[PDB]
């Protein structure tokens, strides 16, 4: 058996889009997003801000789900999970399953799912509208393995799929971005952009 979650962009009725801080590539940055590569460069277990931008307010009870998938075609059917080492280092925050790559930081309403049919992991929070004078909603994700992990991702590129779903789980919108968890995001981003013709 196997299945592959859709990664098709779907802005949907509420005009759902993702946004990221314009953080630059100084060596000290804790994370940084490349618009040219649609790629977020971030660090193990550290804050990774992702912004939700909507054009109109979704219904009450809307939820925001994050799920990782392998980028390379030949690995798409493989569930992305933490490496054995990090799983064993028993470092759950008391909410997150130790096998889950993606956590949410700073939200006590976070919910984690092991899908009993597809075996995929995901993390979901209630959708909240922006604060007054803010134009987006920010979620702090943490990625709990990097590209230096042996086993688990094992150096392979991944994407995060962000889904807006209603209270009944129906699809309202979907977006995605590549994630590269590394030691020095600023350096990795600048280097990877240096190639661009
Ligand atoms: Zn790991």
């Amino acid at each position: 058996s196997s299945s592959v979650p859709s990664q098709k962009t779907y802005q949907g009725s509420y005009g759902f889009r993702l946004g990221f801080l314009h953080s630059g590539t100084a060596k000290s940055v804790t994370c940084t997003y490349s618009p040219a590569l649609n790629k977020m460069f971030c660090q193990l277990a550290k804050t990774c801000p992702v912004q939700l931008w909507v054009d109109s307010t979704p219904p009450p009870g809307t939820r925001v789900r994050a799920m990782a998938i392998y980028k390379q075609s030949q690995h798409m059917t493989e569930v992305v999970r933490r490496c054995p080492h990090h799983e064993r280092c028993s470092d759950s925050d008391g909410l997150a399953p130790p096998q889950h790559l993606i956590r949410v930081e700073g939200n006590l309403r976070v919910e984690y799912l092991d899908d009993r049919n597809t075996f995929r992991h995901s993390v979901v929070v209630p959708y909240e509208p922006p604060e007054v004078g803010s134009d987006c909603t920010t979620i702090h994700y943490n990625y709990m393995c990097n590209r230096s992990c042996m086993g688990g991702m094992n150096r392979r590129p991944i994407l995060t799929i962000i889904t807006l779903e209603d209270s009944s789980g129906n699809l309202l919108g979907r977006n995605s971005f590549e994630v590269h968890v590394c030691a020095c995001p600023g350096r990795d981003r600048r280097t990877e952009e240096e190639n661009l013709r």
